[PDB]
């Protein structure tokens, strides 16, 4: 605990972190099972959620969606972007992980029957810490002792590690879902600035930004050996607190150090 303790003095928050080597099954633990909000990054298990289904439902990834423009939300530039001609599922899945889109986000939701039916997509893959509650924007709220719109960093981790690792998905999907969290449009650090320049990354962030609430969580490959999967969650017992990706990268880092 003593390095990560002592980054959580600087940082006037608390941090959760958890790191699991699936190589040697070596794991770092800091507060790794309280709950922390969730934020955007939901929207990578969304993701995950919608290709689940598509398992079970031949013909949804394609599916056109003519939403109006009261679909749209604050910080939705894929969804305005085409609000003229609208998107396909796939494509409001894609800008939902690469672009945080909250429109897209919304609009999956619908799909799968609310924040409850991505929850029991959670629970269907033996996650039984997320809780997904609200919509966009309501889920961002953060406020210290809620319970609703969070997970642990043990918890994302583990259903990480099933859904891009594990059997989760089928191939092909667990491949999309990869090549979603690769890439970086909206150029995130957190994570990505902890791994080596050579490792691959596929990562989803999230900035509640209230009560100094950010996150991410990554899959990354080291170049030939194993992959790790890692989460780390900060909050703040202030609204006006700010968040800090440096924080979140320097977690990382002592993830990664910490690691047999
Ligand atoms: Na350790
Ligand atoms: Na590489």
């Amino acid at each position: 605990a003593e390095p990560f303790a002592k980054l959580e003095q600087d940082f006037g928050g608390s941090i959760g972190v958890y790191a699991m080597d699936t190589g040697s099954g070596a794991t770092v633990s800091y507060r790794a099972e309280e709950r922390f909000p969730l934020c955007s990054s939901f929207k990578g298990f969304l993701a995950a959620a919608v290709l689940a289904r598509s398992q079970q439902q031949a013909g949804l990834l394609d599916t056109p969606i003519r939403y109006g423009k009261n679909a749209l939300v604050p910080w939705s530039p894929i969804s305005e972007k085409y609000l003229t001609t609208g998107m396909t599922v796939a494509e409001l899945s894609a800008a939902a992980v690469q672009y945080s889109d909250n429109a897209a986000a919304n609009l999956l939701l619908k799909e799968l029957g609310g924040p409850a039916g991505l929850t029991a997509f959670m629970r269907s893959i033996g996650d039984t810490t997320f809780r997904l509650d609200r919509w966009e924007l309501e889920l961002n709220s953060a406020i210290p002792g809620d319970a609703r719109d969070t997970s642990s960093p043990r918890a994302v981790t583990e259903s990480l590690q099933k859904l891009t690792l594990g059997s989760a998905l089928a191939a092909p999907q667990r491949q999309q879902f990869v090549d979603w969290l690769k890439g970086n449009p909206t150029g995130n650090h957190r994570i990505r600035a902890a791994v080596p320049a050579d490792w691959a990354v596929g990562d989803k962030t999230g900035t509640c930004g209230v009560y100094g609430t950010a996150n991410d969580y990554a899959v990354v490959w080291p170049t030939g050996r194993a992959p790790i999967v890692l989460a780390v969650y900060t909050r703040a017992p202030n609204k006006d607190d700010k968040h800090s990706e440096a924080v979140i990268a320097a977690a990382a880092r002592l993830a990664l150090e910490g690691l047999g």
